[PDB]
């Protein structure tokens, strides 16, 4: 899966 | 300063 | 800071 | 049944 | 996406 | 003044 | 990376 | 009469 | 079924 | 921007 | 859907 | 200032 | 849509 | 622009 | 039968 | 400093 | 895990 | 000064 | 951050 | 006499 | 576990 | 932190 923070670009 | 939502783990 | 699986048990 | 941990991928 | 001050034109 | 957009980081 | 028909088991 | 999980998409 | 990148435009 | 389509993982 | 930098002249 | 369609960012 | 034929068994 | 005939998948 | 106190992140 | 399992002796 | 004092950057 | 990262020791 | 005088101008 | 940036060490 | 009078600051 | 009065001027 994805962590905490996520921001594609 | 910093880009778009991030991992302070 | 972990992955998909993980069972300390 | 399973184990202790199942990280369904 | 864009962070601190802007100058293209 | 500066130029446009002078951003101090 | 799923696609139709998974019935966990 | 059908097996653990299946679906026809 | 499609996944999840789904514009036809 | 980029695609119409658009589905990230 | 028009991209970006279009600008028909 | 320049084509009669800019489009920044 | 489908094929006109289908015997799901 | 659409050509005559379509189907999607 | 462990540790007499454990941690494990 | 401690962090987190520190079962002492 | 991390030391009593961290201002994160 | 310092910077916040200043927990001591 | 920065030393506690600033002047960039 | 001196510019603005006076931190006073 | 330090000294007897301190000057944190 | 400065020893004795200074008369900052």
């Amino acid at each position: 899966g994805f962590g905490n923070g996520n921001g594609f670009g």
